[PDB]
């Protein structure tokens, strides 16, 4: 049981600081460009009227955390135009980041990693088939809705072995399966898919 809450912290972790940006980019290709990372929640974009341009930051909240550690992993380099972005400012200084290194262990015990852009017809099983080939795994979870048919284009593959999890990221980042680039990344909270502490 423990019902130690976490998720405070993580709604903090679902969330990427983009700085700079680039005085351009709009709230709607924003969100086509951090989507391959995961499906984005909220955006608080940064917009002045009066000029039609931003020169500031913008907060793109994921659901799931990974992404927004991921879209920060991968792409703290540019984002169109010429620019090089901040992606988040985690200088290890705050309440949340203690929580956040403890679930990093946390995912560690598990061997747990993140894939996006995980093409709609391909099931669970598929995606544990091919990660299998490069690395020893223990289950696969993709984010699946009843209510759509399928699954929302996300997931989370857990491996056995903390190694082979990390030759997947390595193999299978951009990878095109499907027609669809799977982006591959650390996860760095355990996403419980079951939570009943009584099963």
């Amino acid at each position: 049981g423990a019902m130690a809450q976490r998720q405070r912290a993580l709604a903090i972790m679902c969330r990427v600081y983009v700085g700079s940006i680039y005085y351009e980019l709009g709230e709607d290709t924003i969100r086509q460009a951090f989507a391959p990372f995961g499906p984005i929640k909220s955006i608080d974009m940064s917009w002045d009227s009066v000029t039609m341009k931003h020169k500031g930051f913008a907060f793109v909240e994921y659901e799931v955390p990974e992404a927004a550690q991921l879209a920060l992993e991968q792409m703290n380099s540019v984002m169109l135009g010429g620019r090089n972005i901040k992606v988040g400012r985690p200088s290890n200084i705050g309440q949340a980041q203690p929580i956040i290194d403890q679930l990093a262990e946390e995912a560690r015990a598990f061997n747990r990693i993140y894939v996006a852009s995980v093409h709609q017809d391909l099931s669970d099983d598929d995606i544990k088939s091919v990660f299998e080939a490069f690395g020893k795994i223990k289950s696969c979870t993709l984010a699946r809705d009843p209510t759509t048919g399928k699954h929302k284009g996300y997931g989370f593959i857990e491996y056995e072995k903390a190694q082979s999890s990390q030759d997947a990221v390595s193999s299978m980042n951009l990878f095109d399966l499907g027609g669809q680039y799977l982006r591959v990344g650390k996860a760095v909270t355990p996403p419980m898919p079951l939570l009943t502490p009584a099963t």
